[PDB]
């Protein structure tokens, strides 16, 4: 009956409040998807625990063992009942999970310190001055592995073979990494994430050029679930309501800083 | 084994070839969802023959005889298998057939003769100077039908009650309207109409401030269709391999005359 919610720590979908170590279960948490999965929850009449994913992962299949870790393979081996998070759709994905209907459209993006020499992602792939990573096992990093577009290819050689490593484990290594790195570091990542961090002190990066592609974050649930439908219709009643505009702006906005 | 595709005349996305009239059966039409169509019955292996929806509607519920019209209404009674068309993924239509995730991604939007003094909906909804509509039977009615949000209940109170109608049987009677107005008429209508418009001769509307919504195109099939789940991975596999934004480009952009 207490249903459970598979998530990530990631700023600003799902964060610790100030004062977490003195609070339990849901309350330690705030953020977007917070705020989504207590509005999902309110439609679909259910109770929900929230539950920050063991491994830190998003998702994806050992191509050895054949496993799936992160929240799709909570989803996948049936030890969480629906994730709300960032989590990308994605044809890999929606082959062993469902997924609503995006309740946020984006794409993959550049980010660099600002003053940086680079404006898209032809100048990147064009130079080797500047090194250029994206997260660990995630959507971005499937991307530029899987891309026959000539310039992403390239930047998928550069990339995979760079030493030291440029896949990040967490966004937030990623970020302190171009801002450490004195304009010598860029990150490819989700323009959400990017749009955030641009508006959060110290002020100094921002997001260069077009996005390289349009797609969506679903909530997922395990294949054939019976959630799936009610999810579904939640999430569509809730973007019709402009309650995800809403939410968007109260966690990206509102308090921007730059 | 010959499936039925309904669509629907809309530039760019169904248009007639210039020697239609000397052609027959599928060669008789060009365009985004004309491509979209050839691509996912490669796909989804299958023969299918295009269908212009008769009544020349999306499709909404008649509130009397709650009779569904236009190409939902195709789905709904099996007239057709599958519609491949500019088709706004909502509730009320997900609670009545199935949508594949979202082919490409756009908003409610504002279309203006250049130099018309509007820049918001906040500007519209405070003068009535400057009539203003949408397309009947669409999405975007609903939108104002059903909005909560102050600006928006204000606008449709004007449009519910304009004299003469403000509500266009197409898209492109709002459009030359528009034109023909010499800027005492605005249209809102779709942000990818709105800007493949844009582009064309004789070059005099342009689209003004954001999008009012975030939503999404989907192909559509029957509730419960074996076809809903190949298209739907078709969707994603012609979206992660860069088809559809080569498509937005070649029928948007590529030509562009402004
Ligand atoms: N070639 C393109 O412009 C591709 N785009 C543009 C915006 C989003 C996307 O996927
Ligand atoms: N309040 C908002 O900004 C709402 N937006 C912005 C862009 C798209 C959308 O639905
Ligand atoms: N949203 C991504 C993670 C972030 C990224 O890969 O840039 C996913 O679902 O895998
Ligand atoms: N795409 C819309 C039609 C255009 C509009 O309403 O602006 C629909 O599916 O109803
Ligand atoms: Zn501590
Ligand atoms: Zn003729």
């Amino acid at each position: 009956r207490t249903i459970v919610v598979t998530t990530i720590l990631e700023s600003p979908y799902v964060m610790y409040k100030k004062n977490h170590e003195q609070l339990e279960g849901n309350e330690r948490y705030e953020g977007y998807c917070v705020d989504l999965a207590y509005e999902i929850a309110k439609h679909v009449r259910i109770k929900y625990k929230l539950s920050i994913v063991g491994d830190g992962k998003y998702g994806a299949r050992d191509p050895e063992t054949k496993i799936w870790n992160g929240m799709v393979g909570e989803l996948v081996y049936g030890r969480a009942d629906i994730a709300v998070a960032p989590l990308t759709i994605t044809l890999v994905r929606e082959e062993v999970i469902d997924f609503s209907k995006p309740f946020m459209s984006l794409g993959i993006s550049i980010m660099i310190k600002k003053g940086t020499p680079i404006e898209s992602a032809e100048d990147l792939a064009k130079q080797t001055e500047i090194a250029y990573g994206t997260l660990d096992s995630g959507s971005t990093k499937e991307f530029f592995r899987r891309s026959k577009i000539a310039v992403y290819e390239k930047m998928w050689s550069y990339m995979k073979s760079a030493e030291p490593s440029v896949f990040t484990k967490t966004t937030a290594d990623g970020v302190a990494r171009v801002r450490k790195s004195k304009g010598k570091f860029a990150f490819l990542l989700e323009s959400t994430m990017n749009e955030y961090i641009e508006q959060r002190k110290p002020c100094d990066t921002m997001k260069v050029g077009g996005n390289l592609d349009s797609k969506g974050y679903g909530v997922a649930t395990p294949k054939g679930s019976a959630l799936g439908t009610p999810v579904n219709l939640a999430v569509l009643k809730l973007s019709e309501q402009g309650i995800l505009d809403k939410l968007k702006n109260k966690w990206w906005y509102d308090k921007g800083e730059c």
